[PDB]
């Protein structure tokens, strides 16, 4: 309140140098701009996309950068023409946004915005090509649009969803990426019938959200597959009935997946970024009605590549940004599935760090095992 | 009736080698056994699957054989076990079959029949591994099940449709094979909505079965895309609204379409066999909602390749088996729908020559721009 229109100087992560420790710094936010939002952020969070740009090997090297993309906040103060949001509302700000004016966000399908889908190189807002971050006198980048890693954030407003004031901004900080990539890619996207057999490649985040969605669909037989069987026991808390290690087994796992299932799985979902994952997710489907959904990006620019008899014996290969959710018309619907016990979010947290202590989230990112850390804010 | 039971000295048009012309010759059809029916052929027809096996370039060079997939007949006789036709019924012979005991026998979206789903290479009957043709005490192989360059015939009674007895034999032989395949590709398989854009690469019959798919289902734009100019006239009677030869841009064909399309079109169908086609049909379809079916067979193995990031930009990739049609029970519809008039069959018809003759529908067809030749029995 006292702090509107004004800037504000609080603490942020500031990386310097690409896979350099992040440095706690005193930074000055500018206050929002047209259709932007200054947002107080109460918990954040890292995944392998923040590693990723972080880290910075074969990327673009944007830094000084504040990273962070997943995070549960309170606006602080609205830019020229916000009328959906107001201080005091519960958000979460999102690394894709939903302009409602293009083809795409007047479509059922599609969340692919032509003004605000994601990218991952932009280091300014969209209004004017400028950073909202100063240190010194000298400017930051942005991430994402979103640069959660910091005590307050600007973001524009397409990027930014109101939620329930009820949420526990902790548990909801992780519904803006891995949960919901996965759960709407098996939910908007594969589209299981009840009864039917899902294989999931990857149990990270993302395959545990499209293991939730294979049992919220009904699914009888979910078959999670992993290089690391560590992840095992953690997939069977989120829906996951059955586990294969490919290391364990002489024949291709597609190979290994038909053989369990008389001819392949009813649905697959890609969640590795492993591009022979695709091809394998893909091939391990059942001819005449099988559907395969790609999630994982791609490290290098290897292509997807298979028989084109593949395809005319009756299969079927689609892909995913985000589960095909709307962030701004259906991301606080998965919020509501959470308050209404319909959805699964505690079991995806395994660590916590105070803010001081972010770059500890890093480690235990880094060393595996690690789905989500809270990471708290004030400390 | 007083051939029932009996062997039947008829006429056939026989291959003895690959590549060279065939010979009418008097032929002896044993009777049909089990779930097996014996067919008079009153019309027959040629197509690029019958000239691909008869030249026999990199296939299995079965000879003698008789081609011919087709077909408008009466059915003769019936083996043991058969009780859904009777002699005097109007049938379709089908390279494909539909034993009504399987999986995708029972499912809503597959054709693709565990029993008697299409078989190349297979020369002799699924009852028994033997043949019902001869020449002179010596056996002739089958083709597809159907083998209808004869004056009669044997076949699987799960590869027989039972049609409407009025309708005209001669439209309705082409039905088995290319205007099915593509009006059920687009109808089955792409599923456009009305209004939306839809482009098809080919334009033989396989292309304008699904441009008139296409316009039945009220498609606004049907943009019709070959090397051959020859083939555009020809295609607006079908459907087609625009013609585009990629001879004729600079710029590859999905860039030229996506340019005239605003991002690329709602649907895109495959008809040509080309892999390169099944690239570029596929990068043409729009971005959040296109959806591409590939239906052209390729001569050889190169495989489908594209970048990851076309799917997880929320592009689909689907294939078909003759347009996903079940023979026993969707194509007697179809020919229902010529019946009430919402068909166009006439038109694929470019020739026509008797039996005697049959060697100049392989020159009509070798030539270019034939699109059916009906070949009519009895001189
Ligand atoms: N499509 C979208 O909109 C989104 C895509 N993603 C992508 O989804 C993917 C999954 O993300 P997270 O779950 O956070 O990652 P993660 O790294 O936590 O999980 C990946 C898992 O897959 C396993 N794995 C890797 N290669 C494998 C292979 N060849 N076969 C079997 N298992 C294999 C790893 O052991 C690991 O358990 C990533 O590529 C990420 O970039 C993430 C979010 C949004
Ligand atoms: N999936 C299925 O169940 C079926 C598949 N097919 C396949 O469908 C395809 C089409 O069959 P038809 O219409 O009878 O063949 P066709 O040879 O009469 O027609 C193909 C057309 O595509 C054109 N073309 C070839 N390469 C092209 C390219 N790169 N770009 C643009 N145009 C190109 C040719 O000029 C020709 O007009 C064939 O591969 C055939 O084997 C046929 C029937 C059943
Ligand atoms: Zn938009
Ligand atoms: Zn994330
Ligand atoms: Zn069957
Ligand atoms: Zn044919």
């Amino acid at each position: 309140m006292s702090t509107t229109g004004q800037i504000i100087r609080c603490k942020a992560a500031v990386a310097w140098e690409a896979g350099k420790p992040l440095v706690i710094e005193e930074v000055e936010v500018a206050p929002p701009q047209k259709h932007e939002v200054r947002i107080k952020i109460l918990f954040t969070s890292l995944c392998h996309t923040d590693v990723y740009f972080w880290e910075a090997k074969g990327q673009t090297p944007l830094f000084p950068r504040i990273f962070g993309h997943e995070a549960g906040g309170i606006v602080e103060s609205v830019g020229e023409g916000v009328t959906d949001l107001q201080p005091g509302d519960h958000v979460l700000p999102i690394f894709t946004g939903e302009c409602g004016e293009c083809r795409h966000c007047h479509s059922e399908e599609s969340n692919m915005c032509d003004l605000l889908r994601i990218n991952t190189e932009r280091g300014g807002m969209i209004h004017d090509g400028e950073s909202r971050f100063s240190i010194n006198g000298k400017p930051i980048y942005h991430f994402l649009g979103t640069s959660t890693f910091s005590e307050y954030t600007v973001v524009h407003s397409g990027q930014v969803a109101k939620i329930n004031p009820d949420a526990p901004l902790d548990k909801v900080c992780i519904v803006s990426c891995g949960l919901s990539t996965g759960l709407g890619a098996t939910l908007n996207v594969a589209k299981p019938k009840k009864g039917q057999s899902v294989a999931i490649f990857g149990l990270g985040a993302v395959g545990l959200g499209a293991a939730e969605g294979a049992r919220i669909a009904g699914a009888s037989r979910i078959i999670g597959v992993d290089f690391n069987s560590k992840r095992f026991d953690q997939a069977k808390e989120f829906g996951v009935t059955e586990c294969v290690n490919p290391k364990d087994h002489d024949k291709p796992i597609q190979q290994v997946i038909a053989e369990m299932t008389d001819g392949g799985v009813d649905r697959s979902v890609e969640c590795t970024g492993s591009v022979q994952a695709m091809i394998q997710a893909f091939e391990c489907v059942h001819d005449g009605w099988g559907v395969a959904v790609l999630v994982g990006v791609p490290s290098k620019d290897d292509a997807f590549k298979t028989h084109p008899m593949n395809f005319l014996n009756e299969r079927t290969l689609k892909g995913t940004f985000f589960g095909n959710y709307k962030p701004k018309t259906d991301i606080p619907g998965v919020v509501e599935k959470y308050m209404n016990k319909e959805l699964e979010l505690e079991k995806f947290i395994t660590h916590t760090v105070p803010f001081s202590e972010i770059n500890k989230a890093f480690d235990y990112m880094l060393k595996g095992e690690s789905i989500r850390c809270i990471i708290t804010m004030g400390a």
